[PDB]
């Protein structure tokens, strides 16, 4: 079949890489984890500056669909994390990573959802902001949601643990 959409996705991905290379954004680093496969990217998220996740170095994997940029990639942290918006297996669940009207009724579905005008940079950018600002309204991690809403002081405690664990301590 016309692996034309795949080829287009590839070129789109190369373009975004070129751009991240010549115009790197702060606290982010991402790129194919192997030249041979531009659909599997490795990334590093640095913990937001004055947040409970500061000084943390969180690696992640972005897997891009063959129809990119029509659909968003899947993003999964590779280290341990404790966030309301992150699943047990590392999967990141935020609006920009869901197809418009993907599912789960959304008003703001209209603007904060995936679209060809988005980019891995913007994705990574919002994930960073996700770290710096949680939203207990994401059953990704029930325990993290409950804790953040109820006992937040303990949340900050476990978060600092997450950072240390990422540092290899």
């Amino acid at each position: 079949g016309s692996e034309f959409m795949a080829g287009t996705a590839l070129k789109r991905l190369m373009a975004e890489y070129k751009q991240l290379t010549l115009n790197p954004p702060e606290g982010i680093v991402a790129g194919p984890m192997n030249e041979e496969n531009f659909f599997e990217w490795e990334a590093l998220i640095m913990g937001p500056e004055d947040t409970c996740f500061e000084f943390g170095v969180f690696p992640a994997i972005l897997s891009f669909p063959l129809d990119y940029p029509l659909s968003p990639p899947k993003m999964r942290f590779t280290c341990e994390m404790f966030h309301p918006n992150i699943y047990p297996d590392g999967r990141v669940c935020i609006s920009i990573l869901h197809a418009p009207g993907d599912d789960p009724m959304g008003y703001e579905s209209s603007a904060e959802r995936w679209s060809p005008v988005q980019s891995v940079e913007k994705i990574l950018l919002s994930v960073v902001s996700m770290l710096a600002e949680p939203n207990d309204e994401s059953g990704a991690n029930v325990d993290a949601s409950k804790m953040w809403r109820d006992d937040r002081e303990q949340f900050y405690k476990i978060a600092k643990q997450i950072v240390q664990k990422s540092l290899g301590l």
